[PDB]
């Protein structure tokens, strides 16, 4: 659901600043991770793919194939209030997106394409949070 997605995003997004330098992710491309969810933000830069790899590896959310670690993701989403309602759905969505971009050779590009797909499908499924909702939870934890 949208509130669980907001907590996941608020928390995961804390690692964006430490990942900017090594990814090339200028604040002019993405200032706050919460904006990932705005209708007015296109999820397309290779640099954001590179940032997402960086951020994910902080929390061991990707495996050695630079794909989602399913068990670690499920455990992560379960760590938030009401997380069990999103965990299986979110892993499914991410994995179903991964399979669409398995032929992309560039890991950074592959992950940003997976990310745009996940945002799309999340909007479609009605679990995509508003930027306001992510912001409302930024203080936690
Ligand atoms: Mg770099
Ligand atoms: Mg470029
Ligand atoms: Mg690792």
């Amino acid at each position: 659901t949208a509130e669980v997605m907001s907590h996941v995003t608020a928390h995961f997004g804390k690692t964006l600043e430490e990942c900017r330098e090594e990814s090339g992710l200028s604040v002019d491309i993405l200032d706050e991770f919460k904006h990932f969810w705005s209708d007015d933000f296109d999820v397309v830069h290779r640099e954001l793919g590179c940032a997402i790899i960086c951020m994910s590896n902080k929390f061991s959310l990707m495996d050695d194939d630079v794909r989602m670690h399913h068990v670690n993701m499920d455990e992560y989403i379960k760590s938030f209030p009401n997380g069990q309602v999103l965990a299986e759905k979110m892993v499914k969505l991410i994995h179903n997106c991964e399979k669409q971009f398995d032929t992309e050779t560039d890991d950074c590009t592959r992950v940003v394409k997976v990310a745009a797909c996940f945002k799309e499908d999340s909007r479609k499924e009605g679990i995509a949070p508003e930027v306001a909702m992510v912001e409302a939870v930024i203080e936690k934890y």
